[PDB]
């Protein structure tokens, strides 16, 4: 059987989900239970974290434009994802994507992570660039597994606290 159903058109597939596709959602898994995970990010939203990704993940911008912080070699970087553009992000290279943009839609695709490997996320010292926080975890459902996660840190002055020049990371944003 069509497990994942037939095709469907996408453009308003998109639109009618467009409610989802901007927070406090913010984005839409498309098929269940698959080993491409599939899903349509929408802005507007920034965030504060680097995903640390074991695998690949690919980005196509459909609508407005985003970009990704880095980290690469040492240093900060910034992919630029203006809309019409592709890109192939290795794995376990530290991605951070704002989308600035209110109703963009970015196309992300995925594997479904097999037991044994974990995604990490790590938040950095805004001031002296050491490691602030890294956390790693079994990605088995987005939703569930992950928002808990952010709030431990985003709650917690604690953790936020650079072990280097002890200065707080904001966690809420900049
Ligand atoms: O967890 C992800 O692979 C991810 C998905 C969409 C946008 C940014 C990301 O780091
Ligand atoms: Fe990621
Ligand atoms: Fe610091």
């Amino acid at each position: 059987m069509l497990t994942y159903g037939a095709p469907f058109n996408f453009p308003r597939w998109i639109d009618e989900h467009a409610h989802l596709l901007k927070p406090p959602v913010g984005n839409r898994q498309v098929w269940q239970d698959s080993d491409f995970i599939v899903t349509v990010v929408g802005g507007p939203n920034h965030r504060t974290d680097y995903h640390d990704d074991p695998l690949e993940e690919f980005f196509y911008q459909l609508r407005g434009n985003a970009y990704l912080n880095l980290w690469v070699d040492g240093r900060r970087e910034r992919a630029d994802l203006k809309e019409g553009d592709i890109f192939l992000l290795p794995p376990h290279v530290r991605h951070s994507p704002q989308r600035p943009e209110a109703g963009s839609a970015c196309l992300v695709i995925e594997r479904q992570r097999p037991a044994g490997m974990l995604d990490g996320f790590e938040w950095y010292c805004d001031a002296c660039g050491h490691l602030v926080h890294r956390v790693e975890v079994q990605l088995k459902s987005i939703v569930t597994d992950l928002p808990p996660l952010f709030e431990s840190f985003y709650a917690s002055e604690d953790k936020r606290r650079c072990p280097h020049c002890g200065q707080v990371h904001p966690g809420r944003a900049a």
